[PDB]
């Protein structure tokens, strides 16, 4: 590995993990791709790094210039962490329904945090920041439309799934947001490398807008975005497949409890889809990789630690 | 990188990154190691691994054995994750003082936890782990006592840093728990590589045990055990360094925001110690590398987050 020049650029290269006893008595192999291990703890941290520095090439993005981004969840962390890392100013906007230390670790990084009612939810947050990114001076990366977020994917991620398998990944199974890695990953498998995978987006079943059906509420937070995103390409997805809250939380605490793999509720959601499609006949003797996004510390005030006091 | 057949496995390969306004002016170079990039997110992950796999080889760990450690944070996490991951009943002894939100993380890997008078410390947790140690079928890694702790480091930490800097590191700093990385990474420059390296131990200003004098309390969690492991050898440290507990907070919180590296007390305890011996006269256009433990979740609850409410 090289010496990073500043902490930004020390995103992936994240390990794959086989999975052992949530896959007692199937015939396939189910990998876990561990992206809690990134330079500020998540996936984002990929495509912090990548919109920042796309920006920085392209002119939208100079010194001196702030940034702004409605996002309570990943994005914010990630891009707190690399405008800290690499000098910028940051605002983020989010509603003021957001969990004190989520906040706390967002202003670690000094990011300016500007809080909009809680009535108007999301939208009100993107609304302000709207309004603050058309100020001259201000950038703001757009994390559903940007095409950076799947394009670090199709350089990083996909790259690092292909090679560390040895080019034996037979299925991609992936939790949607922005859907920017499992279009990246997709697009690098298949345009690229011309490798048959079959691929298959995970969304929550009380919110399975990627099949149509309405938006709804639910707790597999960084999922299940109410809407099919710009950065989501349907064309290299196989089969939308969706699981239910429960589902998603007990499989992540039996991630920690069975395999030893500290990780959040979207994880679970990832690897019980991951788990159904493994079960396959077809998939016998097979390669089933999935992503788990995050790690589990950052859902202690979750529902995914109730049981734990 | 392999597939790792299980977490415990995909320990270290952590990233080396630069510092660069923490040390605007120096002529020297700080690198920054950051072990929270690991399976259960600390350095301790390396010898919660290599202790377990060493007593397997040996015979001291069989299937169905029960471990017991006695721990005041990271160990007892690795060795969590480490028994999750491989399949070994756990008990952890730990001072009562031990926060809610370690003990929810212990118990998330299925962990069983008894707690010992707080104001004993670790001695009152060493003494009761030792006691339940004794029933036949019991294995204790011991990690202030058992060489596959520095020998880890010999193997992983030590290459990896020599590699990544391609053999230029003039200077090692860390902070000293069981004192196993700077006796593992010491041993590896000196002895192995023959390298003409200043080791630089960090401990507490307020527990200065290394430097002979009296045991204190104070607030870097991880290091200043009290007392002087047999894990640490003084035959490989070159200097002593005291740091006090509000310049480790202060530049950890510098850390998250001039760098953003998230990161714990410890890691500002051993960055303030770096960045001081990197700004001597001797070490101008030379390299100092430093270790970063973990990572700065572990530590909402702490005085490292006190000024963010």
């Amino acid at each position: 590995m090289p010496i990073f020049k500043d902490n930004s650029e020390s995103i992936g290269r994240t390990p794959l993990v086989q999975i052992n006893r949530l896959t007692a008595g199937l015939s396939s192999r189910v990998l876990a791709k561990i992206e809690g291990r990134n330079p500020a703890y998540s996936v984002k941290c990929r495509i912090g790094a990548a919109m920042i520095w796309d920006a920085e090439q392209s002119g939208k993005l100079k010194p001196g210039m702030h940034v702004v981004e409605p996002t309570s969840g990943n994005t914010g962390i990630a891009l707190a962490f690399v405008c800290a890392a690499r000098g910028y100013k940051l605002t983020l906007t989010m509603p003021e329904t957001m969990s004190i230390e989520r906040r706390m670790m967002l202003k670690s990084f000094g990011a300016d945090l500007v809080l909009t009612p809680g009535a108007d939810g999301m939208k009100g947050a993107i609304s302000k920041a709207e309004e603050l990114a058309a100020q001259p001076g201000w950038f703001i990366p757009q994390q559903f439309k940007n095409p950076a977020n799947p394009a670090i994917h199709v350089k990083t991620t996909g790259p690092e799934i292909w090679n560390d398998t040895e080019g034996q990944v037979d299925v991609f199974v992936a939790g949607v947001g922005t859907g920017g890695t499992i279009t990246g990953v997709a697009r690098f498998l298949k345009h690229e490398k011309k490798h048959p995978v079959h691929v298959v987006a995970v969304e929550p079943a009380a919110s399975p807008v990627l099949a149509g059906g309405p938006a709804g509420r639910h707790k597999i937070q960084g999922i299940g975005a109410g809407f099919v995103p710009d950065t989501f390409d349907r064309s290299v997805v196989d089969e939308i497949l969706s699981v239910t809250d429960d589902e998603a939380i007990e499989t992540a605490r039996k991630l920690a409890m069975e395999e030893g793999i500290s990780c959040g509720i979207s994880c679970g959601a990832a690897m019980a889809g991951a788990l159904k499609v493994a079960a396959r006949p077809e998939f016998a003797g097979k390669t089933i990789v999935t992503v788990l996004p995050d790690a589990g510390e950052r859902y202690l005030s979750t529902a995914l630690f109730e049981n734990l006091r």
